[PDB]
DNA sequence: TGAAGAGAAACCAGAGTATACCAGTTACTTCTGTAACTCAATTTTCGGGTCCTAGTACACTGATGG
């Protein structure tokens, strides 16, 4: 349990926003552009 | 018996002479690229926040005047 608490502390140190999920919610991890437009 | 030069002891600039820098170039190296795995250090860049000062909307207030 204590080592799990330590690992939780470390994943807190290694945790990270909401702007990244704005208008183009989906986006490449390469280029960072959304998918093409719908037909709608 | 002076005359026209003869000799003599000073200055004075200048032409070789003496330096005095000032470039003029031959080898003889490193340093590129590519490849790779490694690891850490360092930089770049990149999307998003972050704080701050300055207006802005908006419902309400508070008279105000005719």
């Amino acid at each position: 349990q204590n080592r799990e608490q330590q690992e939780e502390l470390m994943r807190d140190l290694a945790g990270s926003y909401m702007g990244h999920f704005m208008k183009p919610y989906f986006k490449d991890k390469v280029t960072g552009v959304g998918p093409p437009a719908n037909e709608d």
